[PDB]
């Protein structure tokens, strides 16, 4: 396949809602849950040609999941996109749309940059139970809301696989080193200039493009749309930055 200069996952499935929502995932190291069910959704509505048209569940993933790892405390990619091929997530929405069958339990707040939200601040909420119980208001039992993929793979650490991979099936989950500076991210290309490491973040890579020479791909973090570039960040592409290229997984329904 040609691959193009640019692509936005947002311009050539305009219809799958899920790929311009950005969430939040709050007081809760749950971006590992975050950057998989957002690309569920996203994978889910595309591959079935906009029949499964669906805001999958943050919170039953992170609350149900056994081998993801920590839930609030971080996890795992490859048990998270297993967990949806075998057993399944169910819809929901942010706290505050409190649509589907488990809308997430916590607040929308600022993730180290200015805006509307209160603070996030540094202490986590305990992980939710696992409580496979749909809010009152919704009339389809837990079991019956399940969404289930069919194979779930890592993507290979090469640039153009990864294009190959986004612009034919959507997009993907991906892992790579946060470093201080990453927290001062405002806006523009990022890479690692200054500051030691924090750690993982997993987050939704929607494409790619170039501005001034400078290859990037196009991510959407769940850090709400105050955050970044309304939400979304670019990053250096192609010399695996921060890790950005080693650490991808998807799936598909069929
Ligand atoms: C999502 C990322 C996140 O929440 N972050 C940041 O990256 C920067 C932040 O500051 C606002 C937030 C807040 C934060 C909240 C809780 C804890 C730490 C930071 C989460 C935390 N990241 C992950 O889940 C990560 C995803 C990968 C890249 C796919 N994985 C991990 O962090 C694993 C989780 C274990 C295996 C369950 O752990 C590590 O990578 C460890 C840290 C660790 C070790 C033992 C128990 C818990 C965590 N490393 C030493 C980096
Ligand atoms: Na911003």
């Amino acid at each position: 396949v040609e691959i193009p200069s640019s692509f936005d996952s947002r311009k050539k499935w305009p219809r799958c809602k899920s790929i311009a929502t950005i969430r939040d995932q709050s007081r809760c190291g749950s971006c590992w849950a975050f950057g998989a069910v957002e690309a569920m959704s996203d994978r889910s509505c595309i591959q079935s040609g906009g029949k499964q048209n669906v805001e999958l569940s943050a919170v039953d993933l992170l609350s149900c999941c056994e081998s993801c790892g920590l839930g609030c405390e971080g996890g795992i990619l490859g048990p998270a996109w297993d967990y949806w091929v075998k057993e399944g997530i169910v819809t929901g929405s942010s706290k505050e749309n409190h649509a589907g069958c488990e809308p997430y339990p916590f607040p929308k707040c600022e993730h180290h940059t200015k805006g509307k939200y209160p603070p996030c601040g540094s202490k986590i909420y305990k992980t939710p139970r696992c409580k496979q119980t749909c809010q009152k208001k919704y009339k389809t039992p837990y079991t019956q809301d399940k969404h289930r993929g069919k194979s779930s793979y890592n993507v290979k650490n090469d640039e153009k696989a990864i294009q190959k991979e986004i612009m034919k099936y959507g997009p993907v989950e991906a892992g790579f080193t946060v470093y201080e500076d990453f927290l001062n991210y405002k806006s523009g290309i990022y890479k690692h200039i200054t500051g030691e490491t924090l750690g993982g973040h997993a987050i939704r890579i929607i494409g790619w493009g170039v501005e001034n020479k400078a290859p990037y791909w196009l991510i959407a973090n769940s850090w709400n749309e105050d955050w970044g570039e309304n939400g979304y960040f670019r990053i250096v592409r192609g010399r695996d930055e921060c890790s950005i290229e080693s650490e991808v997984t998807a799936g598909r329904i069929n």
